[PDB]
């Protein structure tokens, strides 16, 4: 679960389309660490774009 | 609510009707910041013209 709050007046990103390398291509980046069957950590990166 | 003081000696502007850009076209300008449902800041300009 990821509870987030977003500012309504944030502008739409100018850099289309979404790119992992380009930070300006997304509004927000977050990270949540999940675990698999053998316990190895996967750093799920979640990108929010308007 | 808006509590303002109005002076009886203020003349009627010569450049009728009211013009937002023309300073001589209005007698008093005030600004009130309100919030909509999502809470964005809206600057209502209230103009008192005799």
């Amino acid at each position: 679960s990821m509870q987030i709050n977003l500012n309504s007046t944030d502008p739409v990103p100018s850099k289309t389309p979404f790119s992992v390398s380009d930070a300006d291509s997304y509004n927000k980046k977050g990270t949540v660490t999940v675990y698999d069957s053998q316990g190895n950590a996967h750093d799920m990166n979640v990108y929010f774009v308007k």
